[PDB]
């Protein structure tokens, strides 16, 4: 037993990254067949980005105008084009070590793993949730832009994000793999606001079925609610209101542990008025949103990736 | 920026992950040169680990009782022996995706990755640390054993744990790769006590640093200590006492952020007298313990690895 923050192996997404100059702009890319996907910016000067037009920067720049580099092994860029916010370079050789993948594109509240890079290098690995508000909380340092998001099932890998920009709040935005941001953010160096930051309500109790699996169980009451009696507390604590088919997800942790969803709902709900009172749940002091109920019960059965 | 908990890539580790069967029992081996590393309780049923006499039955063992299984390839066992409390298996084939690499007996208060497999095929990884009592706090359901922890420093994979025990309550024991295990614990399904679960201080120290130079800076007060004076503290809440080698430890992110250490001392014994009071720091409501100074150093400057 034991829950932790989890992310997946990240040897078929190692064998993908590529490191892609232009100018003096040094970012990430993704290398899959014979397309490196880049964040479109690597075109920009610091000045560039304060008010940068995209299409007058890159009529400046050739096939050439692009270094791609493999570990100690340049590419041959044969291609270029914009699609959004990303760069697709074609090049000449396809990666040997493309996988089984696909493009997607995740809603707000469902986690993947992101694998940090610097100058096309594998740094470190972590889960985030894309927020209600469509940004992430990640660690990323200057060079990390291109850095992707995926998730594994068996042996196919879904890119979900990659990354482009660091908000002046500290919080973190960027694309999907089509160059289209999540929410509504642009890549420009000018201020820009992410909304409210809701708590992923589902997460939530997908995370209490997980703690009382694992034997923290202090927070069970004896109270039950209804579905809009928990969303008018939910909406004073700024949370996402809980709907039949957020109830409808996570029915197999209700039945593998007896507790009907809204009884846990009442539970929350009370957390929620009353606080912790100093205890912890899962070794945690506050209310843990990033584990979807497809995470909890990934970690519960021991699911396998080949 | 950003402060996260990261584990290092695991690709490399990735390719050196076999199943090992013995009977009934399947567990994880590790892969490296022509050696297969795995827990001896591989050669135990059920019963036999409640009062296993290891010698005895491994006896009764040959080199074509134990099945090793890479993908969908048999590795042929030539030689076996127990060392400790890991068998080695001598195989006909060295790895072809054998990384450099080193054993490793990490010391208490350090951090390490885990690949949780199952089958031998990857499941996650996640980051721990040795705790003080030599537990730690994993995510391992039944069938993870042989799971190993590693660090990477550039192209080369320091393993220092090998998973296979969960004591009965709930966290996690296991050894070395020479098969000697960490802390006072023994292969055998009976009642086994950690001791006292103490807080690495040194650790809660560097995080406080990393929050200040990712900007959270609220418990930053205004009085110093001594040494002593802040152990007689450290000791009343069951916190590793702090020497002068986890000063000097320390002294790069002091100097970085010019709050002298024992400034930081005197700012976490407040937040042990006085609590939270509700607030958070980067992102959590208690005192984080499982970031090493190197850990902070690594993601407050991005390390790769290659
Ligand atoms: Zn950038
Ligand atoms: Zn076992």
């Amino acid at each position: 037993s034991g829950f932790r923050k989890m992310a997946f192996p990240s040897g078929k997404v190692e064998g993908c990254m590529v490191q892609v100059t232009c100018g003096t702009t040094t970012l990430n890319g993704l290398w899959l067949d014979d397309v490196v996907y880049c964040p479109r910016h690597v075109i920009c000067t610091s000045e560039d980005m304060l008010n940068p037009n995209y299409e007058d920067l890159l009529i400046r720049k050739s096939n050439h105008n692009f270094l791609v580099q493999a570990g100690n092994v340049q590419l041959r860029v044969i291609g270029h084009s914009m699609q959004n916010c990303v760069l697709k370079l074609k090049v000449d050789t396809a990666n040997p070590k493309t996988p089984k993948y696909k493009f997607v594109r995740i809603q707000p509240g469902q986690t993947f793993s992101v694998l940090a890079c610097y100058n096309g290098s594998p740094s470190g690995v972590y889960q985030c949730a894309m927020r209600p508000n469509f940004t992430i909380k990640g660690s990323f340092l200057n060079g990390s832009c291109g850095s992707v998001g995926f998730n594994i099932d068996y042996d196919c890998v879904s890119f979900c994000y990659m990354h482009h920009m660091e908000l002046p709040t500290g919080v973190h935005a960027g694309t999907d793999l089509e160059g289209n941001f999540y929410g509504p953010f642009v890549d420009r160096q000018t201020a820009q606001a992410a909304g409210t930051d809701t708590t992923i309500t589902v997460n939530v109790l997908a995370w209490l079925y997980a703690a009382v699996i694992n034997g923290d169980r202090w927070f069970l009451n004896r109270f039950t609610t209804t579905l809009n009696d928990f969303n008018l507390v939910a909406m004073k604590y700024n949370y996402e209101p809980l709907t039949q088919d957020h109830v409808d997800i996570l029915g197999p942790l209700s039945a593998q542990t007896g507790i009907a969803v809204l009884d846990m709902c009442a539970s929350l709900k009370e957390l929620l008025q009353n606080g912790m009172n100093g205890r912890t749940i899962l070794g945690s002091a506050l209310l843990e949103d990033e584990f979807t109920p497809f995470d909890v019960v990934r970690q519960c059965s021991g699911v396998t990736f080949q």
